[PDB]
């Protein structure tokens, strides 16, 4: 709960973000608080890269199939809410596709100004950690697939 | 400490940010956590605007003269540390000049990638609240002066 146990900072930040989400139109605040506590804490290029793959475990087939279902079902509000839980429960969530899912849901929900911020937030992270966009997980699953990497290199820069 | 007392969220966020700042190279994380908890919580154009001036009180001559001294003394590291305390103890800190001070210190400290993020962060806020850049406090003191507003309209957009 102090100095060591960064794990405990993440859990204390989670309860702080839970508060903000419950408040009127406080999604962004709640969302962006996790982005700063997870992305702005990573200053190392790789963590570590083995023979191609990073030692970082993929998101999990259960939860990643659950998001494809919500996208197909065009249920933006639930997809948006489920992406945040996924970002909190994983590996700094370098599953960059999650950001694309949020972006798509924000465009389809009409919140265009919010969707622009998401792009800027990601641009900043990738400015700091260059090769991050192009890396892959344990199983070989990329952090960013064809559809999302396309969006990164020509829409977010 | 829950639902009501957003004041108590700010104090709990402050202790969370204090942790991050103490960690190696965790300034940004600490900084950006305050930006999300203070700026991303404001969705209203003005709060409220009277006959020109907003009902929002200025930063305080004591602390704003203290920052000019540090800028003149070119003590970037202390200015950067003092701007964060100022952002936490004030009115959502719409004292936009604070962001310019941080930006200048980040450029002079060499952390160019960090300084770019600061600009993007501000761009997002001003995208959400348009007229914010051009408003003024109780005494008539603008949120952004000539030197900083110049930086906003042609460097941050």
């Amino acid at each position: 709960s102090a100095i060591t146990s960064g794990q405990e900072l993440l859990s204390q930040a989670r309860v702080l973000a839970k508060y903000l989400r419950d408040q009127p139109e406080g999604w962004l605040a709640a969302h962006r608080l996790m982005k700063s506590v997870r992305h702005d804490t990573l200053h190392q290029l790789p963590p570590l890269s083995a023979d191609g793959r990073t030692r970082i475990a993929p998101p999990g087939p259960d939860r990643r199939a659950s998001l494809k279902r919500l996208y197909l079902q065009q249920n933006w509000l639930s997809l948006l809410e489920q992406c945040d839980d996924m970002f909190a429960r994983g590996a700094s969530h370098l599953w960059l596709d999650l950001q694309w899912y949020i972006h798509q849901a924000l465009l389809q929900t009409g919140k265009e100004n919010y969707a622009a911020i998401i792009q800027y937030d990601l641009k900043g992270l990738l400015l700091r950690l260059p090769g991050l966009e192009t890396l892959a997980f344990n199983d070989g699953m990329p952090f960013a697939d064809d559809v999302t990497l396309s969006w990164i290199q020509q829409q977010v820069m």
